[PDB]
């Protein structure tokens, strides 16, 4: 009843994909509305969660309880720029809560406040319950999938709400290269040395890799990209544009009401995705703000032009991981499109014509490459043709310290192959603390800091005689774990962490677990007795209709089920029971 | 590059499905917008023919131009019942034509008819593009899938709808057959015999067929259903409801508004969709009508509620397939479901209880099984499938073609559950001495009063050898091939001679000259399409062109003068791609030799 094997799930800003392997074939597994990418929205109700197409059904309904673009915000500190900026432009509310961004919505009749971990644990329950449906078993082994440019507090975060979500996070790969396991797998294969190119534009995060691919090894040269853009952006360019005519037209601003953002940014949306396949398209839509109407053509070029800006940027981390590994263009043996934005033929346009007119490589599905190359590592991992595959990844951004001035110093380099280990010396002026930072900028204030770091148990010495030395481990996963050894007086030293974010203790890890079992079982409770008070509702309606010692028995058996209907505290089985009992004796009295 | 191939293509009430098996696998292929499914959508602007979600979106805009549901309108007649209560429904304009309906559009600025085999047939070259463009060459074989309890106007309506994709309809195979194919040989396969259930519960079409499944052999037992059943119904329930509840509270009726009509329509498709996960949901609109919002809330009883007495009925012809095979409840060995309409749990509790609550089989795919054993067959057909696979189709008629007789009874020629293809006989004589035209109605159905039949037709037999009364023997002939079409002859045993027939008062019938005439026309809409975006694409390039020339004129009176002209060349709305390019390119001359200079 337990599934031994492990299970791909691609977590996206806008859409999750989940996906087995069992050795022989890939599956991509489709959700209960038969869709095979889930959307990534989040809604609370009165008595449940509702999770998928449910929830961004309900989102112009109730916008304030309904959330989103979570993988924008996990990870994240409350006062980044682009978190003050996105909170700015979210219709739900954030709060501070210790330096760490919380959500707040109304559930269960309460005000509660949840950590981004929690509700993208909430997505990766429904994948995991998807699989669940698909397979027959329960299943608790998964890979999950992050950006390539994800840093340490996002990665850590991300595998934080794999572990909320009952799931046993065997690796979390990068999505460019899952991809490139899709595509060098599937259409692909042979014994050939070759140089791929992942070009990943999903609905949030930008990514783009370099790799060579001999026979089953995968090394990943280069990458670079942007966690913050997507397509997501485009829809808020034209939104922007929408809202100038709309203003412009009608002297009304829409500003005020995120009903009306909720639906014009559908419609923008509904009209981009049409951009991609004609040349012009319309949109009307009934009331939008103050019962006003709104009628307005886009053409293709009007799409192209507001985001000119954007779509000429996707080039520069291309000339970046084209520079880092130190090949060129005539070198880059294929070129693969991953995720939806890749449709829009003015970024095909733009690759193929920085590439000097060569074709690009759309062999495998933009949707679900990623998911499909977790789903192989999964069941890679998970025990269950392809004996060569060893992955070879990097590290994204410079894991490093803060020295004197502030300036920072690279102990992890971007480009070093994963897992790695790094090394340190550290003394005392006269505990050490200091600052782990992770960028790329010269001064760290222009960096992400992964937090303020004390070394507890320090022996009493004179200045500068000790020597501490400071490890930095990388895992297979990409996350820094440090530890620190001095080499005279041999011993240990523990570290603590202050000021972190993304992080959380195995007790508050716990305490998430046990509420989400929480909120399932309220969700269970209050349809089973719904739909029980229903039934028992219409039954005694129809034994009444049958009556209009014997009579006074039937009578009182049927107050005492309208008592149980009366009673919020009653329980389905209870109710399951009182409608049999009367099935049972009105049976026998009527016969 | 030409696919020597063949395409499996589903074309569904809501629907299509296309995808390809060349031997190894068998690939379901996805759209320009990555869906392995397209709705069957059709809507008609001033230049161009919208298919798929395009159209579909664009309902609530135009929703006297968008086309759907031809699936239930396609070989009918005008004055079928359904077809007069789906014209009540339905926001586009259907007229009698001589007794076969048309849809009437506004179209390249002019008023156009269509019968329903075009624009199924613009549907079915939908697909077959989405095949083009994912295998790289023009393919021109097809296996089309029609419902089982599909009658012979229709079948024939949709194979000739087929004909006007510019398809070669290799095969007409009934849907639950390449259900079962989906099943038998995707879903797993074993040498042992089984007899295996098929429930598909689409979008409008119902059926049930019990097949015996014995390695690489499908025999069709029975079937049974309803072609005029299906979710829509169940989002007309709730929409007659949602109009019941807005009426009643706000003293309003919204029945004359078609946008109105759609947009709540769409909620409650959704709503649907909702109700089948959770026990209850929200349906809030606003500015539905007169400015009216509108917000109720649906709970999943209500609608099941709504809906007891057809999902009640979706029992009886499973109940009808088990007394035809002769098959007792215990002997079913699987029972797969198909279409999405499934996923409603009423309906899964329904058959679960009516076998003794044993466990349904959802192996397969319901969105995609169909267009799977399509394209298997397909495949097969063509021969580009080879070895790899004995695979053996024993389909049977869905209903009992016959005549009629005094007093208008029904004589059934050919019984429902015969094996196809099958030849059958009835002997028909004279009356009066030298006789020469004996006339009998052609129907098909199995109630004894023709009025609640199917007609295929008036049959008129003439001329008769000049004998006396009662003294020729005509022989007639019904003949039904492997698609389940039926073609009928007659002969006089008397001294042989192929005897002539007439037919008369028939529907979805279309001689080759129709045909090809329609062929042509869809060649003319295309290539009007793809003309109007070259233009379209020419204009704006031209624009962005003199923009660019005027930011750099402004940092010569040749160059001023072309840009005028370019620009009053940029006004005319019949600007052929062609002369904007010319135009374009004389412009570019005289900025190019200014540049260098
Ligand atoms: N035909 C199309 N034309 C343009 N854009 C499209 C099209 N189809 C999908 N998109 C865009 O692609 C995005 C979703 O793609 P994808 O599934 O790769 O996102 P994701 O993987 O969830 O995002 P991320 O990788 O940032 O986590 C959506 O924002 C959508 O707007
Ligand atoms: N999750 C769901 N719950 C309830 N109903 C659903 C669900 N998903 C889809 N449906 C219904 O199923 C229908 C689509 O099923 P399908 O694609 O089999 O139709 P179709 O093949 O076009 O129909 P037909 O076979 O009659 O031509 C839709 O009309 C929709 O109302
Ligand atoms: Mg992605
Ligand atoms: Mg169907």
């Amino acid at each position: 009843e337990v599934y031994d094997g492990a299970i791909g799930i691609d977590l996206g800003t806008t859409y999750s994909c989940v996906a087995v392997y069992e050795g022989t074939n890939v599956e991509i597994i489709a959700n209960e509305q038969g869709n095979f990418t889930t959307p990534s929205f989040v809604s609370f109700t009165e008595n449940c969660r509702l999770i998928g197409e449910a929830a961004k059904n309900q989102a112009a309904m109730n916008p304030a309880n309904t959330i989103f673009d979570v993988k924008r915000l996990i990870g994240r500190r409350f006062d980044d720029p682009t978190v003050k900026k996105d909170m700015e432009s979210w219709p739900f509310k954030v709060v501070d809560d210790n330096g760490n961004p919380k959500v707040e919505v109304q559930y269960l009749g309460q005000t509660h406040t949840f950590s981004p971990q929690e509700i993208s644990a909430m997505v990766l329950t429904k994948m995991k319950e998807i699989a669940e449906t698909k397979l027959g078993k329960k299943v608790e082994k998964a890979v999950i999938t992050v950006p390539a440019y994800f840093n340490d507090n996002q990665r850590q975060a991300t595998k934080d709400a794999g572990a909320i979500a009952g799931l046993n996070v065997l690796r979390i790969i990068n999505e460019p290269t899952a991809a490139a396991i899709a595509y060098g797998l599937g259409s692909g294969k042979s014994d050939k040395e070759r140089n791929v190119l992942i070009y990943d534009l999903g609905g949030g995060a930008f990514d783009v890799s370099l790799l060579n691919i001999q026979g089953g090894v995968f090394t990943v040269k280069a990458t670079a990209g942007d966690t913050h853009l997507g397509g997501q952006d485009f829809d808020t360019n034209l939104l922007e544009y929408c809202k100038k005519e709309f203003t412009r037209k009608t002297k009304k601003d829409l500003s005020g009401d995120a009903r009306a953002l909720r639906r014009l940014r559908t419609a923008c949306e509904r009209a981009k995705r049409t951009l991609s396949s004609g040349a012009q398209t319309t949109i009307e839509i009934d009331s939008l703000f103050d019962g006003e109407d709104f009628n307005i053509q886009i053409t293709r070029a009007r799409f192209e032009d507001l985001n000119a800006k954007a779509f000429a940027g996707t080039l520069e981390p291309v000339a970046q991981v084209l520079k880092d590994a130190g090949i060129e263009k005539h070198q880059v043996d294929e070129i693969v499109l991953v995720g939806g934005s890749t449709r829009i033929p003015r970024i095909q346009k733009l690759l193929s014509e920085f590439f000097d007119g060569k074709k690009l490589e759309k062999s495998i599905n933009p949707d679900e490459a990623v998911a499909y190359g977790a789903a192989v590592q999964a069941g890679i991992l998970s025990g269950k043709d392809t004996s060569d595959l060893l992955l070879l990844d990097v590290v994204p951004l410079s894991l490093g310290v803060a020295m004197e001035g502030n300036i920072f110093a690279p102990v992890v380099p971007r480009g070093q192959t994963v897992p790695t280990i790094k090394k340190r010396t550290f003394t005392t002026v006269a505990t050490v603390q200091f600052p782990v930072y992770q960028g790329e900028r010269v001064n760290c204030e222009d960096n992400t800091l992964l937090g303020e770091f004390t070394l507890a148990p320090i022996p009493p010495m004179k200045a500068g005689e000790p020597v501490l030395e400071v490890v930095f481990e990388v895992d297979v996963n990409g996350i820094l774990k440090v530890t620190a050894t001095e080499k005279t007086s041999g011993r240990s030293a523990n570290i603590t962490i202050a000021n972190s974010v993304g992080k959380l203790s195995t007790d508050e890890i716990e305490k998430m677990i046990s509420d989400a079992e929480k909120f399932k079982s309220k969700c269970e409770a209050f349809s089973k007795r719904f739909e029980a008070k229903q039934q028992l509702e219409s039954y005694i309606s129809r034994v009444e209709e049958i009556i209009s010692g014997q009579k006074d028995k039937i009578e009182q058996a049927l107050s005492e089920a309208m008592a149980q209907l009366e009673i919020e505290d009653s329980t389905a089985d209870e109710l399951k029971k009182k409608e049999l009992a009367l099935k049972r004796l009105v049976t026998k009295a009527m016969a």
